[PDB]
């Protein structure tokens, strides 16, 4: 009666949905043709509600009515010190309502609306739901959904509630690092094994030490940095090009938030290309004052601008090993997770840290969590 159940990675920055079909996990592309979807919502002045790529890609000078980063607020109270810190950096309004940080926005024509963070995530979940239904050709009603291993009782319940709002029965909440391990068939291993999961995404860096003992996972320790991710690498590159643009002209880009957002979208794309190529062209017609932008970024310059942030990832790996009473030698499996682990330098740094030990390979790191959830959803489907 559960039909075809879906596996959903609900990411801070990008979400992914898979399903088990004809004996194999399929990761599903959304209606813009992408296998990941921005965890973003926007509201046009005409009152259209946009979700995903359409919402992130919308140029506007009104960043107040775009909503993202709801995973930082979900399941948490208004007065939670972490909420109070995060709202300093968010461009949308957050207000105390019913003990919680509600998001307040203009929904169209000056009509204000407030949304609990789970109602925001419910919109993202609706989008993932729609993505799977278009693929399957039928309605979907049940889901496996992942959360970071450190999520507490309230954050897990609020993720289920988001499902409920979206019409999804969330049958199982699984930990993200565990789903990635499952994607790589690591639960099948025989005896006891120590697994380090290094997960570097868009907004966050999570390191997890897991133990597997005949198909039973244990989260032994977690560490990382909740404000370190792919978005931070983008910002270093933006700073670089804004600085260069000023010097080469005399103009300061930053007065035009449409211009900044244009450069952001393009810098993001180039960074992705530099995981595959050694140079990438950034170009924006009518960039600033109707003047056109064209520059090139090398992989080497990308690495140089970010090297300190890249190296900073090793400290939490050290701490995790310490708190687990383990040394590097005690690690039997290394699992790379998150879109930022596609960056060659990040893969090089992790390998060197583990004295040349190769990590698991073969599943896209930004899809491995969804893949593991789909693996479980396949058993639950029938
Ligand atoms: N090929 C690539 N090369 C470099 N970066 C990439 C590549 N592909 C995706 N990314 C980045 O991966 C980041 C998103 O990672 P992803 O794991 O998909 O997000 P998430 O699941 O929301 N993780 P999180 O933001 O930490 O909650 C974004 O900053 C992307 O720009």
């Amino acid at each position: 009666d559960v039909g075809t159940v879906v596996g959903i990675d609900l990411g801070t920055t990008y979400s992914c949905v898979g399903v088990f079909k004809n004996g194999r996990v399929e990761i599903i592309a959304n209606d813009q043709g992408n296998r990941i979807t921005p965890s973003y919502v926007a509201f046009t002045p005409e009152g259209e509600r946009l979700i995903g790529d359409a919402a992130k890609n919308q140029l506007t000078s009104n960043p107040e009515n775009t909503v993202f980063d709801a995973k930082r607020l979900i399941g948490r109270t208004w007065n939670d010190p972490s909420v109070q810190q995060d709202i300093k950096f968010l461009p949308f309004k957050v207000v105390e309502k019913k003990t919680k940080p509600y998001i307040q926005v203009d929904i169209g024509g000056g009509q204000t609306k407030t949304f609990a963070p789970e109602e925001i995530s419910a919109m993202v979940l609706t989008k993932m739901k729609e993505t799977a239904e278009a693929y399957l050709g039928k309605k979907v009603t049940h889901a496996v959904v992942t959360v970071p291993a450190y999520f507490n009782d309230a954050q897990r319940q609020a993720t289920k509630d988001a499902g409920t709002i979206a019409g999804l029965n969330v049958m199982r909440i699984i930990n993200e690092p565990t789903a990635a391990a499952i994607a790589y068939g690591l639960d099948k291993r025989e005896g006891e094994k120590n697994i380090l999961v290094f997960d570097l995404g868009g907004g966050t860096f999570d390191v997890s030490l897991l133990t597997i003992d005949n198909g039973v996972f244990e989260v032994v320790a977690t560490n990382g940095d909740t404000h370190l991710g792919g978005e931070d690498f983008d910002q270093r590159v933006m700073e670089h090009f804004i600085k260069l643009y000023k010097k080469k002209t005399g103009k300061d880009v930053r007065k035009d938030n449409r211009a900044v957002q244009k450069l952001r979208r393009e810098v993001e794309k180039a960074k992705r290309a530099l995981s595959s190529q050694h140079q990438a062209r950034i170009e924006i017609e009518s960039f600033y004052e109707g003047e056109d932008f064209s520059e090139t970024l090398t992989r080497a310059k990308f690495e140089e601008l970010n090297m300190d942030l890249f190296r900073s990832t090793m400290k939490p790996v050290q701490k995790v090993l310490e708190d687990s009473d383990l040394k590097k030698s005690d690690i039997d499996e290394i699992v790379l997770v998150g879109g930022s682990t596609r960056i060659p330098k990040i893969q090089q740094l992790v390998k060197e840290f583990f004295n040349g030990k190769e990590p698991s390979r073969g599943i896209n790191p930004d899809e491995a969590v969804a893949y593991g959830a789909a693996v479980q959803a396949g058993v639950l489907s029938g």
